[PDB]
């Protein structure tokens, strides 16, 4: 396969390794309880959280329903923090001060100790705003609760946002998707040629944005499948919550089932001419030269094209 | 309610009466020990077993690791057996010879005596393959074994590879076509009849589902299960019997701990789904539906139902 090195970034199971729509791919103890937390190795471009029946944006600091998901005021203020502020903050750290924008944001979020637990490996995720050059640390690592109903989504208002786990790798631009591939269709390398993906499901999509949106909706998810009828502390932890009104969430019921490990309907071929989004769940291993198509993934930016 | 007679086949507790994802709804003695075995009265369309970290397919005869779940070769060969071979085999039996292929495969499997036990009521289940018109008697009636322990690990699933298979207990009824679900209902949504109207099911759990097959898979996964929740440390002989195993390498499995109804669903579960084809959402619920709503955006499915076939 002449396509192996090129196609490496599209093996989402390998290179990302956790959920995309909902990333809760690891567990980490904070003060004696194991909490779920995002753990994917790639940035998720254009991902944010929509709070339903509300005008509050999710990057609004948590209420200390009026509030969002972001870190409340700390002293000194750790979040939000601009790119320049971050580089100045870490000036004495050779291995941190020069990391790319997104990786720096991830590492910065990763320096926030949870709940004065100095032993803990738990690290908060973050959102980077590329327009504002601002890093927002998320206090709430839950992504879907469908007190607050909400869901993850690509939305036109989120196009400059990137959702970042603690695990985002420093060379993500070499090894992860970002841009959509114009004039290219994902395929499978079989006996010296790029063949069509055998099984695809097709949907109407007015533009590339709408196709990327759909793929995202259907992509790898670490959200629980079985769960009680009412919200319970056990259900909250399974959704990625850690804190409730001034105490940690605990549950006698906590002892790997919910982890996708990157498995899902993560790829799409958008036919710009017929306005159909072609969605599949096997990793592609080549490209087909087809001028009618744009190749997208749930990780990819919903608009940007190369 | 004008829907009563029409909706009877969606009363899964009544018409099927056992687990769907894992069906172990009866016990039957073989050589002095009670074993668990499938007892559902309806066929389960598109159900097979996935063996983990293995190149072995579940319809391969048992190893006699390299093996599956199917009957080892017998003389005369009783399994696998084609429809035509079955009809010829039972040519002298008026009551069996002209049964529908599914009920026939169930009855054929039910004629295998377990472990030379002349008067046992234990009857092996079977899988009928509609593509090759072959009946496969299963020697292993276990359907799930994947505890954190050592995970020969396996689980039940609907999968594209299994779409022409039907998993058949010994109790599959001869008139299943009239009394059991099979086809999904296109342009229809399950509801509840309230005051001269078909109303929405009050509580549904909603999930993303790219197509009807995926919705049907999800419903099956959440459906009535007779599996022990008793996932514990090592796999003990008692645990094996609770999982539906009967044999282990030249002896019956036995246990002093076997008491002489707790893991039986009797068909109670998240057995139904309304799939919204326009929003790609699978809405799953655990109460029997009692009418249909005319909605072009939906397809009504059950855990029993074929994962593709529509009406
Ligand atoms: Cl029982």
């Amino acid at each position: 396969n002449p396509w192996t090195e090129y196609m490496a970034k599209y093996d989402i199971e390998e290179v990302h390794g956790s959920g995309i729509r909902v990333d809760l791919g690891e567990d980490a103890e904070v003060a004696g309880t194991q909490y779920r937390l995002p753990s994917g190795k790639c940035p998720v471009f254009g991902k944010g959280i929509i709070i339903e029946n509300s005008n509050t944006t999710f990057l609004t600091p948590v209420a200390t329903k009026d509030g969002g998901f972001a870190f409340p005021p700390t002293e000194p203020l750790m979040s939000p923090m601009t790119l320049d502020e971050m580089r100045h903050f870490y000036k004495d750290n050779k291995y941190v001060k020069n990391l790319d924008e997104l990786t720096l944001c991830s590492r910065h979020a990763g320096n926030m100790i949870p709940d004065n637990d100095k032993n803990s490996n738990y690290k908060y995720p973050a959102v980077y705003d590329d327009k504002d050059k601002k890093c927002h640390i998320l206090y709430i690592a839950a992504q879907e609760n469908n007190m607050f109903c909400f869901r993850p989504a690509k939305d036109i208002s989120f196009q400059n946002y990137t959702y970042l786990s603690k695990n985002v790798v420093d060379n993500w631009e070499k090894v992860c998707p970002r841009k959509n591939l114009q004039n290219a269709k994902f395929g499978l390398w079989v006996d010296g040629n790029c063949e069509d993906i055998p099984h695809v499901n097709e949907f109407p999509a007015i533009d590339l944005f709408e196709c990327n949106k759909l793929v995202f909706e259907l992509s790898a998810s670490d959200q629980p499948k079985q769960y009680e009828q009412h919200l319970t502390d056990y259900e909250k932890i399974k959704e990625g919550f850690k804190n409730k009104n001034a105490s940690m969430i605990k549950s006698a019921f906590l002892p790997d089932r919910y982890k996708s490990h990157g498995k899902g309907y993560n790829w799409g071929n958008y036919n710009t001419e017929t306005q159909k989004c072609e969605i599949f769940n096997v990793k592609p291993t080549c490209l087909i030269n087809n001028s009618s198509y744009i190749a997208t993934t749930a990780l990819s930016h919903p608009i940007e094209v190369e």
